[PDB]
């Protein structure tokens, strides 16, 4: 399951853009990059309506999947809308990730595990991934 | 090396579009889909200037990498240019692959190994992959 795109080496200095469509009536969706679904250097969750989190961005990482979520960083500079096309561009160096949301904020999150190569990408939740661009 | 895009299941009925830039002064470049670099259901080679092949499309498959190339199918309906952006959309069913080159031909090639899922994608040669879209 998944597609291995040989040519795409998401190393320090590359810009990975993901694009797709948010569902109508979303709860939340995330962009996840790391080594596997269990070992994520960045989980970028846009929470539309998720209990106490209403239009909040939450960023975190985990080495133990769902049971290893660490210190959350949150932003209320929420610019995405239900049912719409989105694009988020990620890049990083050994110190940090730089998150450029199209027509929205620019955020930074620590590169907590000092990664210089990230082999895995997934979108989770109420959105559909349709494009991956690497430059 | 490569990026695993979890969400992209290139199954029968999906449309995979690859986009990128052809090098200046190219010899040839290919789009390759299959199970690995050694086991390819489709190798779609655009040969600009490759000895006797001058602006010829060659399509083939292999189960043994470079030593298992099978019966080539060729087309001279060559529409790509050096230095330019290209996009090719692939889809398939159990019988065949359908190759839609943007502003160029529509080609078909047999699905020789009766595949219904293709886990691997690579571009090879004188071009640079910049986008992968799955719909």
């Amino acid at each position: 399951g998944g597609l291995q795109v040989k040519n795409f080496d998401f190393t320090v200095g590359k810009f990975l853009t993901v694009g797709g469509f948010i569902n109508n009536s979303p709860q939340r969706f995330s962009v996840n990059v790391g080594e596997s679904m269990n070992s994520l250097s960045l989980h970028l969750d846009h929470r539309f309506n998720y209990g106490a989190d209403q239009n909040t961005i939450v960023m975190n990482s985990t080495l133990k999947g769902d049971n290893g979520w660490e210190t959350e960083q949150r932003s209320t500079n929420f610019t995405l809308s239900a049912g719409q096309y989105f694009e988020i561009t990620l890049s990083y160096d050994i110190n940090k990730f730089y998150i450029d949301i199209l027509d929205g904020p620019n955020l930074e999150f620590p590169n907590r595990y000092s990664k210089e190569f990230l082999p895995f990408l997934s979108l989770a939740g109420d959105a559909r991934l349709t494009l991956v661009k690497l430059e």
